[PDB]
């Protein structure tokens, strides 16, 4: 398949919201296709797309001490990359 994009990371973690950050090749990808949900959840996962340009994407209206499995994937012209995926804890209690 396309080459991922890599490094997942998060930063600005507060108590409902995440800054995800990631990296890719400029002009790979024309956006990313951004997944998330709580890990014991099933069939409440929740998509966003973002341009092809960003690196950062501010996810919020999360809850407080909760873990959320999140992965995305980049989008040539139709095409997506193979999934990078992370588990990201916000803070607070549950």
């Amino acid at each position: 398949m396309l080459p991922a994009p890599k490094n997942l990371v998060v930063s600005e973690v507060t108590e409902d919201s995440l800054r995800l950050s990631w990296t890719a090749p400029d002009a790979a990808f024309d956006s990313f296709m951004i997944q998330y949900q709580e890990s014991e959840k099933v069939g409440e996962a929740i998509n966003l797309t973002v341009p092809g340009s960003e690196r950062s994407y501010d996810l919020t209206g999360l809850k407080p001490g909760t873990e959320y499995t999140v992965s995305i994937y980049g989008v040539k012209g139709g095409h997506r990359s193979n999934p990078l995926s992370a588990e990201f804890t916000t803070g607070g209690h549950h």
